[PDB]
């Protein structure tokens, strides 16, 4: 009763790459890269290419670094968000038609600007921890109840 979803988080020592989405899901908040998984296509090969599609970057080597359920009171479909990390890129990122992205001092993450449910995670991957997390929104707006703990193994 879930659908698989990638996000990937180009994170440097001192920046990190967010983009903001001009339209469809996400549009007006700062995200991370991600999609949906291909049929025959393992996780981390969705999360590669989502990367590469949506920033324009060439990736080496992805971290999986935690594990996100999104649940929306009264939709059926969950959504099994899998969460990954990266420091070693290749290229500049590109600004398209659907996608604007932008490097964000670690201290300047607008965190106004991005999901609800960001503020609580983002700061675990921040400091190179890995987590398994539940949130229940009703709407897009929302948190009526979550959990989310670090985790050893993703
Ligand atoms: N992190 C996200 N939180 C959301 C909360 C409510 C509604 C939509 C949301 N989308 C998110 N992200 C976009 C790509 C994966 C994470």
């Amino acid at each position: 009763a879930s659908r698989l979803y990638t996000l990937v988080l180009v994170l440097q020592p001192q920046r990190v790459l967010l983009g903001m989405k001009k339209r469809g899901f996400g549009a007006g908040r700062w995200n991370g890269f991600g999609g949906k998984v291909q049929e025959g296509e393992t996780i981390e090969d969705g999360a590669r290419r989502e990367l590469q599609e949506e920033s324009g970057l060439t990736v080496d080597a992805l971290h999986k670094v935690g594990q996100i359920v999104f649940e929306f009171v009264g939709e059926p479909e969950l959504m099994d968000v899998h969460v990954f990390c990266t420091d070693s890129i290749q290229g500049t990122p590109v600004e398209s038609d659907e996608m604007r992205p932008c490097w964000f001092q670690l201290d300047q993450i607008p965190f106004k600007d991005m999901w609800p449910d960001d503020s609580y995670w983002f700061p675990l991957l921040l400091q190179k921890k890995k987590f398994h997390g539940y949130f229940k929104f009703q709407g897009q707006d929302t948190i009526l109840d979550y959990t989310l703990r670090e985790v050893d193994t993703v």
